[PDB]
């Protein structure tokens, strides 16, 4: 189905449109030692925990992307009469769940948070802990790590996939994965040995941090090759003293060589010593971590400017406003921006995740012409007292700060501003007209309409358009958003 408000609201927009073999002896080898090396240092300083039912309830309650029918099951006590029964059945080393077919999902989905949900509550994968992880930072927050990454000194800025990543992980992946049990004791450990041992038969949170810490120890491996510590000959079977020499290296570069890195999940940046690099690919494809899009041992090619970087689903840009102050700002290509808030999964939420989009936009893609108006328009169009709702949030795991009933510019300005941490200056901004825009040429480069007449016509006539939605929608209360632009 469409959204009929985004729709609506978007006149110029209508008429747009059996493999992973095992890895080798050698390979296998450095893999293991990158592995124990990288939780060794995930384990450094936090302890891992079990997560109580009172933070999956309020986990479940709050923005995590039929997500209230799971709020209306928790809140049933039959429910964890179930998950206790379950958990029961896996102290002993059992497991045979994972109307009640709703319990045994969600069950199954609290008895993995509760074993394994550490990694992502207290943030494993956080850019501290990690070194090149990036777990829990908004789409604010990503152009001033890939701006850090790019600051480094040597090569090019790698930014490579694999094809079909998640067709590529093997046992030798799985088993390096599942050393975390080595880190837990008793009942916890039990826990989630129960949970874990049934991948060999998760959850996308723990997916996510697993997938990220793969990527990590594949990323440290490439760079290792890359600098010649490793090579063609050490791939079948490692050559004599290269052992000692590899634990070496991740014990006295490991660290330093993780903040060259930004990896979420599948997803990787990497600005590595030199171009090595882009031939360093004996390991990469001996770890089946076949590179998209290019054949096997063609050299990669990185960039020179780390904001024409992809990095999940977005490149960064600096913006400079009025004051003086430079934004690092996320930007991609508009007509998917628009394309996905027309898609919708009743007018209430039509409405609320219309102005989800909206919020979102003024929030991340305020510097985007189109969107900015359009994103008003809709404001203007919703009820103010409607709360948004729905997914806007497209496979990146953190934001969710335009959820809100809120005013859009203190939201910006405590994201932009307060809570920056890269915004020395922290004097507030008073107008959405002091909030920057891209360079006019950059927006149309991204897609902005801005220039054609289609988009004329609909920007003069905006308020006809939005009147036509508070009709539709109904007898409400209505705020002017409007007027902020000029
Ligand atoms: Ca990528
Ligand atoms: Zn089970
Ligand atoms: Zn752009």
């Amino acid at each position: 189905l469409v959204n009929g408000v985004v729709r609506l609201l978007s006149k110029p927009w209508d008429t747009i449109t059996t493999k992973a073999p095992e890895p080798p002896e050698g390979v296998k080898y450095v893999l293991n030692e990158t592995t124990n090396w990288l939780w060794a240092f995930l384990a450094r300083e936090k302890r891992p925990r079990m997560c109580s039912r009172e933070e999956f309830i309020r986990k479940v309650n709050s923005n995590a992307a039929q997500w209230r029918s799971a709020r209306e099951a928790v809140e049933d006590p039959k429910f964890w009469e179930m998950v206790d029964e379950e958990r029961e059945a896996h102290l002993r080393g059992e497991c045979h769940t994972c109307r009640a077919i709703w319990f045994m999902w969600l069950g199954a989905r609290f008895l993995e948070f509760e074993a394994l949900g550490f990694l992502n509550e207290d943030h494993w994968l956080g850019r501290k802990n990690s070194g090149g992880g990036v777990e829990g930072l908004g789409l604010q927050k990503l152009g001033y790590i890939l701006r850090e990454v790019g600051t480094r000194p040597g090569g090019r800025i790698y930014a490579d996939d694999t094809a079909g990543w998640d067709t590529r992980i093997t046992r030798a992946d799985l088993e390096n994965e599942a050393k975390v049990l080595e880190l837990l004791d008793g009942e916890h450990r039990r826990l989630a040995r129960a949970i874990i041992e049934l991948t060999y038969r998760s959850g996308q949170v723990v997916t996510y941090a697993l997938n990220t810490f793969t990527n990590l120890a594949v990323q440290l491996v490439r760079m290792m090759e890359g600098e010649g510590v490793i090579g063609p000959d050490d791939v079948e079977k490692l050559t004599k003293g290269k052992g000692p020499k590899v634990r070496t290296w991740l014990s006295e570069n490991g660290e330093e060589r993780l903040s060259r890195m930004a990896v979420s999940g599948d997803d990787c940046v990497v600005k590595p010593l030199d171009d090595r690099f882009a031939t360093s690919l004996h390991f990469l494809n001996a770890m089946s971590k076949v590179r998209k899009d290019i054949q096997e041992w063609k050299p990669s090619t990185g960039w020179y400017d780390w904001q024409q970087v992809p990095f999940c689903s977005n490149h960064f840009t600096e913006l400079i406003m009025k004051d003086g102050r430079t934004l690092v700002t996320p930007c991609r290509g508009q007509d998917e921006l628009v394309g996905r808030a027309r898609i919708s999964p009743n007018v209430r939420d039509t409405a609320c995740l219309a102005k989800s989009y909206a919020q979102m936009w003024l929030l991340l893609y305020f510097h985007r012409r189109d969107l900015r108006l359009m994103a008003n328009a809709i404001c203007s169009a919703v009820p103010v007292n409607w709360v948004p709702t729905g997914r806007t949030t497209w496979s990146i795991h953190a934001g969710g700060e335009w959820m809100t009933t809120e005013d859009m510019l203190e939201v910006w300005n405590r994201v932009w501003i307060e809570e920056n941490e890269w915004m020395e200056d922290k004097t507030p901004v008073e107008k959405w007209s002091d909030v920057p825009y891209s360079g006019k040429r950059e927006d149309i480069w991204c897609g902005s309409l801005i220039g054609t007449r289609a988009r004329a016509t609909w920007a003069e006539n905006i308020q006809v358009a939005i009147n036509q939605v508070r009709s539709i929608i109904g007898d409400e209360k209505y705020v002017d958003y409007m007027s902020s632009l000029k």
